[PDB]
């Protein structure tokens, strides 16, 4: 609807307020109801101004001017809801021309670390509010994980390529605000196996199917049967997927062997009548041999004896022909069984190939080896997931933290070195990563860290804290899973791929590589595919040089379209995301004894020891429902920037 819709895009009930509306407006929800159904529908009628329009600023003057009667009378809680909404992101976020120009006089100096889409997006909310805000990249761009290659008409992402649903998203939002050119995922995503052969639709469709049955069952063993620890260790999904394949070979190989035991009865009973016929004949000819003697020789006793005989030796007949129907209702039966016997096995050596595809699909969408995941909680998330076809960026992410970046004062070749924090102020020290002999001292009142999990984990420590960070804080970034994911682009002269088919999958020869250039992408104006190394293979081929790899792409296309219609790719790109040392791997993922609760810890902000809270966190880990996301680190970045506002100028 349209007031419904305004609140469901924004990721709200629209008729209950949330626990953190009550907590801003507790008069509201402790008081009647009535009132409780006015707030509703000034939130979700405020939210509906600016999402209708989301290029202007939405002023608390024109929320109250385009409010009908009666609501427009009651100018103090439609500034209560404007102010809230604003604070937190709801409305006003993103790139959008202002109404009422900027304050000349700040207030409070905000350090941010990192310039990806959470440091930029929180960026713009602090200085919306009016903070003196800097920003400290240690790139030579902006964007972080959303990285683009553009060179003539040539664009390629190498980080983010993926919106999800638009619906309850807020790059829905920023991709008006930039005016990027989504597209729809097409859903066809045909499959070559390793020598190029594609994968016919049914045998596509009978692995698919067993792989959703196999995931459901380990979520079934992991929520209602408790399956989660594994001799005192957190079983993975992986784990647990082994064991249910292995079960379902067990129960393969126990109906074989139940129908094997059909088939030896009925042939032993075939062999037992068999016997008997066999005693039953030489009964008959035992006994034809004296209707001979009885007919050869006329009185009444011999002819008699020729009646009884022939009498009794028609009745053995009458037994022979009774067991002749049932050899046939044997042979037939035993025909019947070793014509329809069950399953030989549960997957072919090329089903489990196929079958491990779809896992490696699930490694891309986890960025890690299925062995690493929680069981319990690897979907942790899924309550959240947007509505809607996932799209890609037609014209390259990286629009977005370039449009993000309009007006913010970054530093760029600026590698934060370390963080101190006192009750009384922050020092953050960066060194130009142009002469290392160069270096800064930024004082602030607040930092935000937008640090890449990788980053925080790394050994030795590449950003030193002083004070060390709380062993709470510590922990849960040892805990946490941080994953890799690679591409390579080749850029090609002539399309010879189908052009209607944005996705097609290489099935790979083992389980043990099965990430390694497992799916290819077609999604831009110019001749160029994309191809995915994921999960084990991620790490490893970042150790092969780019040219091997791309000779093994060409060798893979070569494959399935033909020696000929493959030409030398013009240029080619390869990440290596676990090797770039500002990022040291792609994203998040709930790692095995790990939970979402360390995703909310991720978030807490730090106060130094005996006071207010002085350093503060955002970014894809720091966001327990909307983790290892672009809108995720958006969203964390709009949630610190309110964090930050409430605590240096007031709710
Ligand atoms: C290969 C790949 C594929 C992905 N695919 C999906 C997808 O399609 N869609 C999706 O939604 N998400 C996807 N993601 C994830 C998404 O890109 C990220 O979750 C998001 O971009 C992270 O933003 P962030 O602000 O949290 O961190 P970042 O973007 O990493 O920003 C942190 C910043 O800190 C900087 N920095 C690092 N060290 C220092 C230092 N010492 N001093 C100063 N600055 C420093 C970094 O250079 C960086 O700019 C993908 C990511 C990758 C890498
Ligand atoms: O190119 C890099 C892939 C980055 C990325 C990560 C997660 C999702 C995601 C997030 C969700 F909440 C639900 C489903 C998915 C997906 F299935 F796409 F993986 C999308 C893109």
């Amino acid at each position: 609807s349209g007031v419904e819709g305004a609140a469901f895009q924004s990721r709200l009930p629209h008729d209950r307020m949330t626990s953190q509306e009550a907590a801003c407006f507790p008069d509201i929800i402790s008081g009647p109801q009535q009132t409780q159904k006015v707030f509703l529908f000034i939130r979700n009628r405020t939210l509906q101004l600016w999402l209708d329009n989301p290029k202007i600023q939405l002023t608390f003057e024109a929320t109250l001017q385009q409010l009908e009667a009666p609501y427009n009378s009651d100018t103090v809680l439609v500034h209560r809801v404007h102010s809230y909404l604003e604070r937190h992101g709801l409305i006003n976020f993103g790139i959008y021309k202002r109404i009422k120009p900027l304050p000349t006089k700040k207030t409070g100096k905000v350090i941010i670390i990192g310039s990806g889409v959470s440091g930029l997006a929180a960026a713009r909310q602090l200085q919306s509010f009016g903070m003196d805000v800097t920003l400290l990249e240690a790139r030579d761009r902006v964007g972080g994980r959303v990285a683009t290659f553009r060179k003539g008409n040539y664009v390629a992402d190498l980080g983010a390529m993926v919106v999800t649903g638009l619906g309850g998203n807020p790059m829905a939002v920023v991709s008006k605000q930039v005016n990027m050119e989504l597209a729809k995922i097409k859903q066809k995503c045909p499959l070559y196996e390793a020598n190029g052969q594609a994968v016919p639709k049914e045998k596509d469709e009978m692995v698919e199917q067993e792989f959703n049955r196999l995931l459901e069952a380990t979520s079934y063993l992991s929520h209602q049967l408790d399956f989660n620890v594994l001799n005192n260790k957190p079983v993975s999904l992986g784990q647990a997927l082994e064991v249910v394949i292995q079960l379902q070979e067990k129960h393969v190989k126990d109906e074989q062997i139940e129908h094997w035991k059909k088939i030896v009865k009925t042939q032993e009973e075939l062999k037992e009548l068999l016997n008997k016929m066999v005693n039953l004949k030489e009964k008959i000819k035992e006994l034809h041999q004296q209707y001979k003697e009885a007919s050869e020789v006329r009185d009444i006793t011999a002819e008699f004896l020729v009646k009884s005989k022939h009498r009794d030796l028609t009745a053995l007949c009458k037994e022979y022909d009774e067991l002749a129907e049932t050899q046939g209702k044997l042979e037939e039966k035993l025909q019947e069984l070793e014509a329809n016997p069950p399953s030989d096995v549960y997957l072919s050596s090329r089903d489990r190939q196929i079958l491990d595809w779809h896992f490696a699909n699930l490694e891309f969408a986890n960025a890690t080896p299925l062995s690493t995941l929680s069981l319990k909680h690897w979907d942790q998330d899924d309550d959240f997931e947007f509505t809607g076809s996932h799209l890609t960026v037609r014209n390259g992410y990286s629009c977005v933290p370039v449009a993000l970046a309009e007006g913010l004062d970054i530093k760029l070749n600026t590698a934060v070195r370390q963080v101190r924090y006192t009750a009384s102020g922050c020092e953050v020290i960066a060194v130009n990563t142009r002469s290392t002999s160069q270096t800064f001292i930024y004082k602030c009142d607040a930092v935000l860290c937008t640090l890449p999990l990788g980053v925080l984990k790394q050994q030795p420590p590449a950003v030193q804290f002083v004070p060390p960070l709380p062993e709470w804080k510590t922990s849960a970034v040892q805990r946490m899973g941080f994953g890799n994911l690679n591409k390579v682009v080749l850029c090609f002269d002539r399309v010879f791929w189908d052009p209607s088919v944005n996705l097609f999958g290489h099935v790979g020869s083992t389980t043990a590589s099965r990430g390694e250039l497992f799916l290819f992408w077609n999604l831009y104006k110019a001749p160029i595919l994309l191809a995915l190394v994921a999960g084990e293979a991620a790490g490893i081929m970042e150790n092969i040089s780019d040219d091997v790899i791309v000779g093994r792409c060409l060798a893979i296309l070569k494959g399935i379209f033909g020696s000929s219609a493959v030409p030398q790719p013009k240029e080619t790109v390869v990440s290596r995301w676990r090797a770039d040392p500002w990022a040291r791997g792609s994203y998040s993922y709930v790692a095995a004894g790990s939970s979402g609760n360390d995703y909310d810890l991720m978030a807490q902000p730090i106060t130094p020891g005996p006071p207010i809270p002085r350093l503060f966190f955002a970014g894809e880990h720091t966001i327990r429902n909307y983790p290892a996301t672009v809108h995720g680190a958006l969203l964390s970045g709009l949630r610190e920037a309110g964090r930050i506002a409430d605590q240096f100028l007031g709710a």
